[PDB]
């Protein structure tokens, strides 16, 4: 089972639906199931690297990778006025499930502090 | 100028100080003059670009290099239990300098939504 072994690797192998906005030989972009702004989608590699603290150097691309199509995506849905771009990490972090992910939030006004 | 003329272009060129947490050719990390957690810094590329809407497919490994030294960095100041990374992107995003910046936080737990 490619993709790894958590609810983002079947959402990688098509076993279970998504709304999908962008797809590349290297990463995914979906809506949030949750979400905490009006726009809230993820972008995620299709390599399984459970936590940014796990990412090798070589990874290096990949992750700015993430930002780009964050970037790119973020555009396609209108959001001219910004956005945030989130990665948890840890129990700290929030992180509940355990495959890199960007989370892009956008349609209202973030506030600070970020959480 | 190099580092472009902005408060960080200005910590960049060493004209205004900043507490130096790790410097290598491509970034710089410092801790934040405001902080949102215990631990609270930022890692900024030494090439000028404004916001991440601006960033080319070139910039791809270098905004991935943010993202390493920010995990390096938080393996440096101890955060066994987890952080969080936060880019600002325009007005809803909360962006107030022009000079993309990775903020990692933390030291406490994060809450959801991330403002
Ligand atoms: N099947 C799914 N489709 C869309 N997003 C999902 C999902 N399952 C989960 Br869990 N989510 C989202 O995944 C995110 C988990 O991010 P953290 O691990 O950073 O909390 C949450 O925002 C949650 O709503
Ligand atoms: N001289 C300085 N040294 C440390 N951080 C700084 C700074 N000047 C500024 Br402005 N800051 C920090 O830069 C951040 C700006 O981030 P945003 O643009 O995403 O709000 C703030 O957290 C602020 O505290």
């Amino acid at each position: 089972r490619p993709g790894g072994d958590t609810i983002f690797g079947k959402i990688i192998r098509k076993e279970i639906p998504a709304k999908i906005i962008f797809e590349d030989d290297q990463c995914l972009a979906f809506h949030d199931i949750s979400p905490q702004a009006p726009t809230h989608f993820l972008v995620i590699p299709k390599k399984h690297i459970s936590q940014i603290s796990a990412a090798e150097d070589a990874d290096e691309s990949l992750l700015g990778h993430l930002m780009i199509v964050g970037k790119k995506c973020a555009a396609d849905l209108g959001l001219k006025k910004g956005y945030r771009m989130v990665v948890n990490e840890g129990s700290d972090g929030g992180q509940s499930v355990y495959h890199v992910h960007l989370h892009v939030l956008g349609g209202r006004q973030m506030n600070w502090p970020p959480g």
